[PDB]
Order: C-alpha cells, then sequence, then structure tokens
C-alpha cells in the first residue's frame, strides 16, 4: 500500500513500537536525572559537538526516526518554554505510565478504560497536591533564598548557591513591585570572564553590550538624561539630519540609544553636543533601558520630546575582561536590572547563567502563587498514598488503570535513588512510614546526606506550579500516544 | 496479453480480490467506528502527517492500489459531499454486505440472485424505516437539541455538547424562516483562539475576515448603509474612478464591501466622504453579506442606487485574538448568521468547527424531514426483525441472500460494542427483546452507560433521511461490485 | 528463418494457436452474453478505465498479439458497424464452430471438407430461416413496439422498456414516409441530464447545440424561415460582406444555421435585421435542419433565394439542466426528428442513448423487411432440426462437419442459460419437444420466467435480417480460419 | 468469570460482612454467603497446605547447582 520505504505498525505492533520509541528517550534522560546523574557527549553529523546533562537540548541535537519519537521532541520543547527545568522528570514519569499502559494494551484493556484511569488519578493527584501544599509569604526573603538555593542544587553553580540566591531574590523583588506578577525578562543574565563566582554582583541598571560610536563624545556621564530611539538617524540632507539631533538636544538628553544606525554625520553633531550615543541597539535592551531608565521609547524623532526622558544615576563605558559595554546604573526607581556573572572560565559563568535562569523562575512562580510542596519526592508519597485509596472508589476494571497511574509516581524517586546509589526500596520504606507518621513536611529523601531528613527544616520546597504542571503534562501526553493503534511513518 | 506489470483477475480471483480491496478498508475505518473508537496517524510520501478519526480523511491521504480500492475512495468522497457524517458506518455495512456475498459467490449463486436478494431486502428496509420513524415538530426547540447533542457525541466538542446545540439550533430557526428549507451555507462557521468552548457565541450578522483599507477611515460606523459591489474600483483616469466613488456617496451608503480590490484613489475618495471600506471580499462573504444585510450585491457600479442598500446596526472592526476582523451585526431581518468559536487552542475550535457543521446538519435535516428515528441500533433492529420474516416470502434460494442482506446489518451495533467493549451477544439479547416487547422508543443500546437505556427518554435520535440513505448508498455499492468478474488493472 | 522475437507456428500447431487466439475471445465475451450475463472492468496503459457489457468496445481497449486474435477484432468491428447488437453472439458461435472443427482436423479430416460441410449446412439454414420466418405488418405499431421492448432487455434501459418503444415507434414511422427504406440517421438521440427516464421525449423537430451568436439577436422567433449556409460569412471590406447579409434578408429569412464561423461584422448585421444566427454548426446537424424544415442548404451564398428557406413553427435558445441548445420544432412535414433523453444521471441517459440506437434499428429491419422469426432460441432450435437430417442426405465423410455444424448453434441458448442459472440440458428437453409439438411461434426458453414460454404471445421477436446475417458472417469466419496451416507472426 | 471483578466484590464483601458472609461461588457465578449454602471445609485441609507448600517451595529455591543424569 505505501512506498517501498515507508513503514507501517498496527494493533500491539503500533503499541509496542510507539511505547519503545518514548521509552528509549525515556531512558537515555533518566540517567541524566537528579543532581547525582550523569551527562551525554553527542556530536552531530556536521562535527558540532554539545557535552551537557540538559534533555531538551540532547533530544534537539540528535536525529529521531519514529512519529511517537519527533512528538516526545515537541513535548520536550513545550516543557523548554513553560518552566525549562523538570524536563527530564516529566519525560521519565510519562515513560513508566506508558511502560505500565502497555501491559494493560496486551491484558485486553481498551485504550478508553487505560486513559479513564489516568485521567481520573491525574485529576484526583492535582487536588491532592493543592491540599497537601503550604501557603507561604510571597516576598519572604528566607523561603525565598532556600526555593531559590534548591533549584540551584544539581548544577555547576550549587557551590555558590548561597551567593547566587542572594542576588537573584534581590533582584525579582526589586522589579516585582506588586505581590505580584514577576517577569523574567526584567532581569538580563550577563557574563563576563574574569574575577570569580564569589564576584558575581547584581547591577541596579542595565548592563548593555554596546560602545561610544564616536572618539570625539565622553566615556562617561553623570545625571544622565536617556533618549531612546529605534529610529536611525539618518537622513536625506544634513539639514534634516542635524534636525534630528537638535531636537535630541532640545528635550535636555545627554545619552542616546538608537536600536537602528546612527550616520557619521549624527555622531558629529551629538560629539558636538556633547551627547553620548550608542547606536544598533537590540530591540530588548532598547525596551530593559526604558525600564530601568524610565525613558518613553520614541519611534518618531519628531515626537521625542523632554518629556521622554529616562533618568540614570550613572552611565559609564567600561572594559570588562576587556570587552567593551555600557553601564546604566543608580536610576531612581529601575523596573530593570542586570546580573554580571563573574568566573574564571566562560563556560563556568556560561553554566551560572543556566543556573540563574531558573532560580529567578521559581523565585517568580512563589510569589505568584503563595503555596510551594516539600521535595526529596514527599508530594509523590501523599499522591500515591491517597490515589490508591483513591482506586478504590473506582472499582471495576477501571481501577487497574488508577493504581497503576499511583504505583508509576514512584520511578522518579527510585531513579533518583538508583543515580545516587541509594536503597530503592529502603529509603521508600522510611520516607513513607515517615511521611504517614509525621507529615509531609518532615519527610522525604536527601540524597546529599543520603538519608530521610526533614524538607522543611533543610528549606529544600518548590513551587505547587511545578509540580501540578508535570501532573496535567505527563498525564495528557501518555494518554494521546496510547490511543495511537495504527501509523505510517514516511522513511 | 496484458504489457508487463499490468494485472488481471478473473472469475473467483477478480471476486477474492475485489472484495479484499474493499474488506481491507472497512477493517481500517471500523476501529474508528463510534464515539469509543480510535483515530489514526499517517504520514504521507511528502511528510505531511494527519492524525485524524475521519474515514474520507484517511482514504483522501492513504494511496490505494486497487479499482476496488479507488473506487470505495469515490464512494466515500460522495458520502461526504450528501452527509458528511455516518461514512465510516455506511463502508462498515457495505463490507460485511460483501464478506457475506463472496460466501454465496463460492456457493454458485449467481451474482444476479445475489444483488436480487440485496436489492430486495433493501428496498423493504427503507419502507421499514419509513413505517417505523416518529413524527416530530419540525421547530420543536427540545428534540432540536436532543438531536443536535446527539450528533455532537464521539466528537472532542461533547464536553459543551449543551452550550454547542443551543446556538446551531437558533442559528438555523434564525435563517431558515418557513418550515420549511435550510441552507448550511447561511451559517458561517468562525474560529478564534482565547477564551474557552463555553465562551462560543452565534453572532446575529456576519463576521468577515477583512480590514478597514485605509489609515483615514472610520473603524467603526453605527445605523450602517452597507453597499456591495463586485466590480474592482478602478478606473482609466482618476475623473472616472471619482466618479464610481460619488456613485456610492450618492446612494447613501457609509460601508463598502469590493469583491475585488479597490485602488489608493478610491480609497482616498472614500475616506473623504466618511465611507469606511474593505476590499477583496471573498465572493461568499459577499453573498453572505448580501443576506445578512438585505443588500443587493451590484456587478455595474452605475447600477448601484440607494435602493441596493442593505442595513446594519453596528459595522465595527475589531482585534479578536489580535486577528482584525469586521463584525456586521443587528440587521433588522439576517438570512445569514456567524457562529464564532472559542477556545483554548487552535485544534480545539478546529475541532469545534467541525462538529458544528454536523450539528447544523442534522437540526436542518429534523425540519426539512419531519421523521426521525431512535438511535443506539434500534432501528436495524426492527429491519433486522422484519427482514427475516421478508426472506420467508420470498422464497427459493433467493432468500438466501435476503436473509444474508438482513443479518449484515448487525455488523455496526456489534464493531460500536467492541470498541465500547460491551458483550456483542448479551446486548443484542437484551435490545432485541426489548425491541420487541417496549417497542422502538423504548430500546437501544447506549454504550455511554454500556447497557440497554430508553434512546427516547434520552433525547438519543436521529433524521430519518440519515438512516434511508445509508440502505440506499450502501446496498447499489454492494451491489455493483458482485458484478464484476474479470478486472485488468494497471500498474 | 525469423527474426530472434518473431514466431511461426505450422500444421497442427499453427491450428491450435489460431482457433485458441479466438477460442480466449469467445470465453471473454460469452459471459457478457445475455441480459443475465455480467460485465467487464479494463484499465488500459494510459490509465483510461472502461467498465462496460459491450464486446466490440471491450475488444477495441485490450491488446491482442496473435493474427487471428487481430483479425477477430476486425469482425466485431465489421459486425459493429453492420448491426451494432448481435455481436457476442456471432463471436460465440464461430468460437464453438472452430472448437468443433480443430477436432476434425486432429481426425485428419480436409480443411476442405469441413469447410464443405460448413458452407454447405450454412447454405441450407439461411433457407431454413427464410421458410420458418413469419411475415407481418411493416407499420404495425403492435409488433413494432414488441420487436423495440424485445430489443431493449438485457440494458439499464429494460426498466422503462415502454416508455422507449413508444417514441422510437413514433419517431421512425415519422420519418420512414413509405414502406418503406429506413435511415437511422433521421432520428437523433440527444442526452441531458435532468428530470427521469420517463421523461424522455420525442420531439417533432431537430434539437441542436447552439447557440444565438449575439446578445443583440432575439432568442426565440415564430414562424421561422430557415435558411442554411454551409459557407462562413466573412467577407474582405464590409460592403462585400454585409451584401452577403442583405441577401439572407432579402429571401425573407430570420433564422441563419452557419455551418461555418460568422463574422462580428456578419453578427451585427444579422442582429439589425431581426435575423437569429448560430454560427460552428455540425454538417451533420445542418443536413438534419434541411430535413426537418425543409429548407435547402446552399454553398454560395449568391445561390440561396426566398424558393430555398425551410419552416419551423418554433425556434428557441433554451436552457436545458443550463446548457444552452437551440429547438427548431413544429415543422410542417418533418423528415428528421430528435429525440430527448431525460434522466437523473449523465451515465443513465448515456445507456438509454444506447439502447434507442439498437431501438430504432430493429424497427428499421422488420419495416424494410417484413419477415420476422421468433427470440429464446426458436430458430436455432428449428435450424439443428432440419440440418441433422440434411447431413443425412449429404453422406460420407462431409456429413461430420454438416452435423457439427448444427450442433455447434445449440452453444447460445446453452450459454445464455448457464448466465440465467438454467438446466442447460431440460430446457432443450422442454423447449425442443414443444418446438416439435406446438411450432415455431409456440416455444423457446424465457430466461425472464426460468421457463418454457410462448414467443409470439409475449412478443419476444426479432427481425429475420438480424438472424440471417449471422449465420453468413459467423459460417464464412470460421471456415477462412480453418485454412490457415502456416502462420508467422511479428512480436 | 471476571479475575478482577470477583475479587473486587468478594474482598470487599469480606471486609465489610466478614469470612462466613462472602466467597466466590462459581456454581452460581457471583459472590456468596459460604455459611448459609454450606461451604465449608474442615480447618486442618487448609492448614496442611500452608505448611506443605511453603516447605516445598522454601526447598527448590535454595538449590542453585544440580547434575541430573540422562
Amino acid at each position: 500500500v505505501l512506498p517501498e520505504n515507508m513503514k507501517r505498525y498496527m494493533g500491539r505492533d503500533a503499541q509496542r513500537m510507539n511505547i519503545l520509541a518514548g521509552r528509549i528517550i525515556a531512558e537515555t534522560v533518566r540517567s541524566t536525572l537528579g543532581p547525582k546523574g550523569m551527562d551525554k557527549m553527542l556530536v552531530d553529523d556536521l562535527g558540532d559537538v554539545v557535552v551537557t546533562n540538559d534533555g531538551v537540548t540532547i533530544l534537539r541535537e540528535m536525529s529521531v526516526e519514529h512519529p511517537a519519537a519527533k512528538m516526545l521532541i515537541e513535548v520536550a520543547k513545550t516543557q523548554e518554554k513553560e518552566v525549562g527545568d523538570g524536563t527530564t522528570t516529566a519525560v521519565v514519569v510519562a515513560g513508566e505510565l506508558l511502560r505500565k499502559a502497555e501491559e494493560l494494551l496486551d491484558q485486553n484493556v481498551h485504550p478508553t478504560i487505560v486513559v479513564k484511569g489516568y485521567q481520573a488519578a491525574a485529576q484526583k493527584a492535582q487536588e491532592l497536591l493543592k491540599t497537601i501544599a503550604c501557603e507561604v509569604g510571597a516576598q519572604d526573603k528566607e523561603i525565598l533564598t532556600k526555593i531559590a538555593m534548591t533549584s540551584i542544587t544539581g548544577k555547576g553553580a550549587e557551590k555558590a548557591k548561597e551567593k547566587l540566591a542572594e542576588i537573584i531574590v534581590e533582584a525579582v523583588s526589586a522589579v516585582v513591585d506588586d505581590e505580584g506578577k514577576v517577569d523574567k525578562d526584567l532581569i538580563k543574565i550577563e557574563k563576563k570572564s574574569g574575577a570569580s563566582i564569589d564576584d558575581t554582583e547584581l547591577i541596579k541598571g542595565v548592563l548593555v553590550d554596546k560602545e561610544r560610536v564616536s572618539a570625539q563624545m565622553p566615556k562617561k556621564v553623570t545625571d544622565a538624561k536617556i533618549a531612546l530611539l529605534n529610529c536611525a538617524i539618518e537622513e536625506t540632507a544634513s539639514e534634516m539630519l542635524k534636525d534630528m539631533v537638535a531636537e535630541i538636544k532640545a528635550s535636555g538628553a545627554n545619552v542616546l540609544f538608537c536600536q537602528k544606525g546612527i550616520d557619521d554625520l549624527a555622531q558629529h553633531y551629538l560629539a558636538k553636543e556633547g551627547i553620548v550615543a550608542a547606536r544598533r541597539v537590540k530591540k530588548s535592551d532598547m525596551e530593559k533601558l526604558a525600564k530601568a531608565t524610565g525613558a518613553n521609547v520614541i519611534t518618531n524623532i519628531k515626537d521625542l520630546s523632554a518629556q521622554d526622558l529616562g533618568d540614570a544615576g550613572l552611565v559609564e563605558e567600561r572594559k570588562i575582561s576587556g570587552d567593551s559595554m555600557i553601564f546604566v546604573e543608580e536610576c531612581k526607581h529601575p523596573k530593570a536590572v542586570t546580573m554580571l556573572i563573574r568566573g574564571t572560565t566562560e563556560h563556568v559563568i556560561e553554566e551560572v547563567a543556566r543556573a540563574v535562569d531558573a532560580a529567578v523562575g521559581v523565585v517568580g512562580c512563589t510569589i505568584e502563587d503563595g503555596r510551594i510542596v516539600s521535595g526529596g519526592g514527599s508530594t509523590e508519597v501523599e499522591l500515591s498514598m491517597k490515589l490508591r485509596e483513591y482506586a478504590e472508589g473506582i472499582s471495576g476494571r477501571e481501577q487497574l488503570a488508577v493504581r497503576a497511574f499511583a504505583d508509576a509516581l514512584e520511578v522518579i524517586p527510585r531513579t533518583l535513588a538508583e543515580n545516587a546509589g541509594l536503597d530503592a526500596i529502603e529509603i521508600l520504606v522510611k520516607v513513607r512510614a515517615a511521611h504517614a507518621s509525621n507529615g509531609n513536611k518532615c519527610a522525604g529523601l536527601n540524597v546529599f546526606t543520603g538519608a530521610v531528613e526533614d524538607m522543611c527544616e533543610n528549606g529544600v520546597v518548590e513551587p505547587l506550579r511545578v509540580k501540578t504542571q508535570a501532573i496535567q503534562s505527563a498525564a495528557e501526553s501518555t494518554e494521546m500516544l496510547l490511543r495511537i493503534d495504527d501509523v505510517i511513518a514516511a522513511e
């Protein structure tokens, strides 16, 4: 029926292939899962080599063949857009759910029954998370730095997580304003080699990677009046161009950031009026500069007025590790800040740049949603404990899928412990028993001491959102795949 | 005889091949049959992938080889043009009829005998449907929403079938006028992401995906005087073009929809006179706008007069999910309406757009033909019960084909139940016995509770037309194929 | 040797091959033989697919290899030109004659003996047909409609054969004039979808598929004066062209049919004078219009005079199923008529168009030759009964071929019954016995009731010509092939 | 009989109603009351099965190297 080379699978063969496609990825990424996991070395067809522990990156670099494998790739990219972290975790959960669902498919349990039990258990699992969730202060310094550092662990930056969390919590609280809504785009992640990690510092302003367009212009100005124009400064005839610059002067501006280019004529007139200028500014940085200075970005140069100017205490061109960059800082009320990452190697400060993104993320999540939960698998213990009782109310054949869903949740604590070198059985015997007796804030496994610990006393908590997103995404991904029973895949 | 590569089948080999060709498609689509059925993932030769449950779509995407297979493709497209839904059902019925007819072909029952029994049983089957059919009010709100929702089940929209049926029944009753004739083209199915499904709403007017051609023109007008011209507004010399616009003004129009383009000169004159304009309007939308406003579409601009203008209460340009579109609504007596489908994903509101087409279809069918019948296989039970008695009167060898036809009708309830996970035997033992004792409006199988139910009390009915079209089409398709006994098929 | 690829057969191998070549075609077409026969699905090398029961069509579409096979193709085309129907019958007769003659060739009966017995029996068989033939009224309404309907059976039109025969007998009697000579070219077979078969109607005039060349010309005229010119109306200079039109006017004409084109200048002058015109008229339709109106077709426009004009009661342009066509009807004494075939599908009215050709044919044959014979194999029974006695007078070895010829005639009743599902032995035991006792007008097999019937009381008769042509053609075709004993056939 | 359902119904019926008010009766094909139907056996039957089956299983499990004659 199909062109020679095109493949088709159907019934239990479509199910075997599609389950394997995802299950192989799950096995590939679950060895990188956790702080005590490993990393992977991929050399592509072009020779470009990537060495990392990032799940989605590995999945973007490799070339997948199966339709289910490519779907999982899209899921990994969706998770990358939504949360960034917890990607590997979500894949592994889905992998286990698929492993168990396949057995039910062979047992002649109709896909509409299997997905019914999963949909039922997942709906209860989310309610269980919302119930066990602990209300915390959105702006509480202590828990913010505890959440922050918890996120940092298992990353290269964990060695200085105390210094990192400090500037990350301050960065968010600086720009967040009310309690609240957090936009990670207001905090720039800059990295420039030199010094060490402890020297990483938050700058109350914006660090842009631009230079002073003319040798005749000042290299630093104080009590700066910033003008933001996205229109290039070049007009037919020198009189018309000069008019544009004359308007900038008239506004009272002495700093000029142009998103586009600045003609040599404009650089000459700007320099004559003592106005410092930087051209070809990234649209993003034009916007962050507006947020920091309070400047009103103008398109039409004719529309620029004195009322559109923003303030900066100091605007200065500095060479950091040789690289010339402009520091715009000491603004009255900056709504955007930059964190300058320091370190002895570009790859180290690159790793830190990865870590601080997640740190801001989860600090943002816990401010927007005032509920957090214990880490170390303490949540999933509560979920499986109640979901197993939930299954009992379901009855019929349907409870088989509900029970399988609940059991599948243990694959994450189980693999984490396998990578930690901990007894998969014992830690569950001790943690789960400790959960039942002492609660959720008095349990969980800490792989860093290699024993059951108190998550709350150790500050090992994460935003509720993290856990509830995983349940929704993993469940609907699994239930979808399970319904495919006839696939035709092009070579 | 034939070119090397060309194939020929004859006698029982032509019959074996041709039966198999259709029987394979029947097996392919019968796993998607019903609310509890699955869907298929087809990746074409070009890489274009389609994931759906639609039978004809799957058949359009796949590449068929056999002449009988390509004929079935044409049948699927005919059914798509005629009714849209019930396609898979019709194919499965034909597949079973062919399965049984092949046995008779091997038993040495002449094709003219087999097709005689089928033609005889099919003629009686249609009379049986007309007899069991229940007369209902064409405009009855209650049964209209019950029919509507019954159609919606087994689709993604079934979760909000109560809200959907509401706006679909109102849409038809709005435009149908008399009792009646329904034209589905009078109801536009629009979809724009944002909000959720419950937010889907019927607009007493037409939603067109056009914009205001000039920045100088108003973005909204009230008590609008709509003019419809299909002739492009561009004449050699500005005086001649200006004349065209001057005539539009003279008519008293202040809204102008042009099917073709509008020259910048015309946009300038139209804007000067405060006339809002949209160019490159789809011929379909020019016609629906005529129906809504009561405007008389004019070809020759010189023929446009004040008597040709239609009315709208409000004509306004709105950005829905960013996409700028013109809402023409609050017309005195609109003969066309638009339903705006809302939802959190484009694929969800696309699925709804599929569902509402069928909903309008069957609501239209039950108004035109005042007879409806019970679902859940209750009809086919009545048919097989009387057709088996009918066979007795036929006698001779001919009754064998008549009995086979009657028995074949059970393949649909049987496969529906197989996909539902219900006992194929028991449900027939209970439903058929319940049919005999309680009747046709007090029987049928409900796969949603997984037991015999009362179709009438649950509002599970469909237009008589649905069922009578299936008998005619399936019978003549089967009887045709059976007559082919020598085929030469090109490579 | 011969070139490598070229084949040669000789002696008994040439005879085996050549007999098989024809015998394969005979087996191919004999399954389509009769009302209860099947049809064939041929897909050519170009992809063009033909589904039909027509023998010659199947033979034109397939690609033959053997010289004897290609000869049979030419025979099929000759039979198509001569009679149209009875083609399959003639081939099957020849096939059986060849089957039996081959046995004699193996028995060492010289080809000049075999062809002597066949030539002898065929000469007697024709005299036997002429003797048993029953004289009937050439214009008898009753037998004309009985012959007509008999021809129609086994075709798609048999369901309305009563309505069909009605307009076919009237069409012939209208144009035949004297008793007589019938020309089928005087009766046009038109088909236009819409209505049903019962709505098919005879038009006392000619329906041509032309339109009014100018929008300025009348769309209908009454008491029409038709002029027929085959010369295109275009002359160098407008004065010369205008002269041509002025002459048409001078004649008194107000309808103008031009076989060739009409220049825009002529359309303008014709419209000015109120003369309706249709250009590019088919030569055939120019001639049928002459026959209907009594118009004298003129070549040289200068030769057109008032005496050359024909009359029509009404000439009107009508849209039938959208297609614009001109009806020229109500002529004083039309010698040509058109039958407009109606129906719900183009393929149905196409099938009817096939049926009515044969109907006119046999109605024409029975008027020209006032002798008809019984159908249902009653003739061939008389022939074999007397030919077997004839063989006795022949004596020697020659009678073997004479007896074989007589026996071969039974293959047609035999295969007809095989396709009807009737006992080949019994029907011959009952019909032949009934023939001997009751006669020729009181016998024959009716496959439609599946028993011996009275052919005369049921009106199941055909022109004598049909049967006598079959004997002549089949005999000379068989006897020819049998003489070939060495053939060299190119690849 | 459905291996799952009979265990779902019997075991639930056992927990709520007890041991003399449970069990599966394959002769009616449903959960029944064993005591009312007189479906009981000597304690010895059941205790002998536990002792014998356990010591037979545990023995075999200890064998980890076997040489078997043809």
